[PDB]
């Protein structure tokens, strides 16, 4: 897990930085290839560091991003493997032409890591358009686990700046952080992709945006979203936990889904 600095060799330039850390791209000397990393470069910053690695260390999922390793060098450092393409909010915004059936495909992908996630009991807490990252135009990957927990063994929640328009009412007034939670996120997620990487909630506070959900309203369905997709996306926003789907059911739609569009792309 602890890399040697001096197989490490790191760009001039910056990726770009998420809620802690900046991210640059570098090399790793591997037993015999050499790898194209991905590095986040930064006392309570270092630990939040050691907790992101902590998490990645356990997680083990074609969909989502993988830990090669940590260096504590210039400043404290996160290895992961690289993703070529980038945020998927931002590949959207610049990719206007990708196909309904292709955000399918990419969002179903983001499910099934999302299941694995909810089976390993651990909560991410941050999902967003932002932290899928893209391995290719068809391969979606799960990111950024800085503000992820593992749930205690006796309990299916984790108790608590915030993210709010990604988060679930439950999240707003009991502080409460479930794999349900990640699945309301997930929902507005969906909506991110389908309305190529737009902000949710365009316009809104914070307030306002709690505001509007307590009414029971919703944001409304994006141009050229199916109608399966965006009946998903309610699904997700469904206000009590209870009620509300977990990755198991979320995933298996998508993927019919999926499944269903691809039957008619071949007629
Ligand atoms: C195409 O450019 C790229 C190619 C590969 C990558 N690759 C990667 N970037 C990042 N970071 C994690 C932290 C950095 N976040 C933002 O830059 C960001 C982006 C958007 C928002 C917003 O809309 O709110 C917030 C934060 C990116 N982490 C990993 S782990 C494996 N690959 C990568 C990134 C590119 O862009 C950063």
């Amino acid at each position: 897990v602890y890399l040697d600095r001096k197989l490490l060799t790191l760009e001039d330039k910056e990726l770009g930085s998420g809620n802690f850390g900046t991210v640059k791209k570098g090399y790793y000397q591997m037993k015999k290839v050499v790898k194209t990393v991905a590095v986040k470069i930064l006392p309570a910053l270092k630990d939040e560091l050691l907790a992101e690695a902590n998490v990645m260390q356990q997680l083990d999922n074609p969909y989502i991003v993988r830990m090669i390793g940590i260096c504590e060098a210039e400043s404290w450092m996160l290895v992961m493997e690289m993703a070529e393409l980038g945020p998927l909010n931002k590949y959207l915004q610049q990719n206007r032409h990708v196909k309904d059936k292709n955000i399918i495909e990419l969002v179903h992908q983001v499910s099934m890591g999302m299941k694995y996630l909810e089976e390993s009991n651990f909560v991410h807490r941050d999902l967003a358009a932002r932290n899928v990252l893209l391995v290719t135009q068809h391969y979606a990957k799960i990111s950024d686990f800085g503000l992820s927990k593992a749930l205690r063994a006796d309990e299916n929640y984790y108790k608590a700046k915030w993210p709010v328009k990604w988060y679930a009412p439950e999240c707003i007034n009991y502080y409460k952080f479930s794999s349900k939670s990640d699945v309301w996120s997930f929902g507005v997620l969906m909506w991110e992709a389908f309305s190529y990487g737009q902000k949710p909630y365009r316009g809104m506070k914070g307030s306002e945006v709690t505001a509007m959900l307590e009414k029971g309203e919703r944001m409304g369905c994006p141009a050229g979203c199916p109608r399966e997709m965006y009946d998903l996306m309610n699904l997700c926003w469904t206000y009590d936990v209870e009620n509300r789907p977990g990755f198991a059911a979320v995933e298996l739609r998508l993927r019919n889904y999926y499944y269903d569009v691809v039957n008619e792309g071949h007629h």
